[PDB]
C-alpha cells in the first residue's frame, strides 16, 4: 500500500441559506483568540447540541468507512447529516478549508482533505467532523479501520482511543491542564510512540480554536488550572515514526515525513463542578 497523493476535490457542498454561518466563513481569517475559557451555562447547554450533533455526523461517517469507499463520500455523509440537524459543518469556509470534515488516512496526521481517494483493504481513516449550531461549535474525530488492518495499526488505533479517553479521566476542577499531556505521552510512550507537539487541542465555545491551548505532551511549565465551566478538546496525534512532517501543496494535509501511519481520537470536554462531560459522547 503506497503513499498517498491527493485526488480531485468536488464542488463546495451546498448548505441551505437558513443555517447560520459563523462569522469567518469566506474571510482569510477567524475572530477568534480571545474569548473566554469558562462558557456561561446557556452556551454550555448550547454546547450539548452542538457536541451531540458532530458526535452524529461522526459516527454515520464512520460506518460508511470501507475498502472502495471515497473521503469525499465520508464528506458528503457528514455534510449532509450536519446540514439535516440544522448545523454549519465549522471547517467549511474555515481559512479557506474547502470540505465539511478532514479525512485523514494512514501516515496524515491531519486536516486531509476529503477528495477522489479510495479506501483500501488494511487503511486506518480518521474523520473530525466540527458543527455549529446555536451560536457554539462542537468538535470529535475517530479514527476507523478499513477492512483487515494489520495488528500494528489496530493496536496504535486502539491505543490512542485509550491515551485519549485516560486525559479525559484525569479532567477535574483544581487540576493543572498539564496533567492531560503528562497522561497522554506517558501512555504513547510505554508503547514507544511518539506524541504529535506541534498539533494541539484547544479551547472551543462560541469560537472554534479560542485562544486555549491544550499540550498533548508532558510540559510541566504550563500553570492552567482547570476551572468549572471551562471546555476544550484532548486530541492526541499519535505517531509509528518520527515526528518530522511535510505539508502539502493544498496547504492543509499534513504527513509523516517518514510515511509511517498515525491515529488520533478526539473529544469535546466540559469541565464540571467536580469532574468532566464529555460533550461529543454519543
Ligand atoms: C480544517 S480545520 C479542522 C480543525 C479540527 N476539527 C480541530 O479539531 O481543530
Ligand atoms: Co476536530
Ligand atoms: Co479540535
Ligand atoms: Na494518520
Amino acid at each position: 500500500r503506497t503513499a498517498l497523493s491527493p485526488g480531485v476535490l468536488s464542488p463546495t457542498r451546498p448548505v441551505p441559506n437558513w443555517i447560520a454561518r459563523p462569522e469567518y466563513v469566506g474571510k482569510p481569517a477567524a475572530q477568534e483568540g480571545s474569548e473566554p475559557w469558562v462558557q456561561t451555562p446557556e452556551v454550555i447547554e448550547k454546547m450539548r447540541v452542538a457536541g451531540r450533533i458532530a458526535a452524529g455526523a461522526l459516527a454515520e461517517a464512520g460506518k460508511a468507512v470501507a475498502p472502495g469507499v471515497t473521503t469525499d463520500e465520508l464528506d458528503r455523509i457528514a455534510h449532509e447529516y450536519l446540514v439535516d440537524n440544522g448545523a454549519y459543518p465549522s471547517t467549511l469556509g474555515y481559512k479557506g478549508f474547502p470540505k465539511s470534515c478532514t479525512t485523514s488516512l494512514n501516515e496524515v496526521i491531519c486536516h486531509g482533505i476529503p477528495d477522489s481517494t479510495v479506501i483500501t483493504d488494511g487503511d486506518i481513516v480518521n474523520i473530525d467532523v466540527t458543527a455549529y449550531i446555536g451560536g457554539v461549535h462542537g468538535d470529535t474525530n475517530a479514527t476507523f479501520p478499513a477492512g483487515d488492518v494489520a495488528d500494528e495499526h489496530r493496536l496504535l488505533v486502539d491505543r490512542t482511543r485509550e491515551a485519549t479517553m485516560r486525559a479525559i479521566n484525569t479532567v477535574k476542577p483544581g487540576r493543572a491542564l498539564s496533567v492531560i499531556g503528562r497522561v497522554i505521552e506517558s501512555y504513547a510512550n510505554r508503547f514507544g510512540y511518539n506524541v504529535v507537539r506541534d498539533f494541539t487541542g484547544h479551547g472551543i465555545g462560541t469560537t472554534f480554536h479560542n485562544g486555549l491551548v491544550v499540550l498533548h505532551y508532558d510540559q510541566p511549565a504550563v500553570e492552567t488550572i482547570m476551572q468549572p465551566g471551562m471546555t476544550f478538546t484532548i486530541e492526541p496525534m499519535i505517531n509509528l515514526g518520527a515526528l518530522d512532517y511535510e505539508i502539502w501543496d493544498d496547504g492543509w494535509t499534513v504527513v509523516t515525513k517518514d510515511r509511517k501511519w498515525t491515529a488520533q481520537f478526539e473529544h469535546t470536554l466540559l469541565v464540571t463542578d467536580t469532574g468532566v462531560e464529555i460533550l461529543t459522547a454519543l
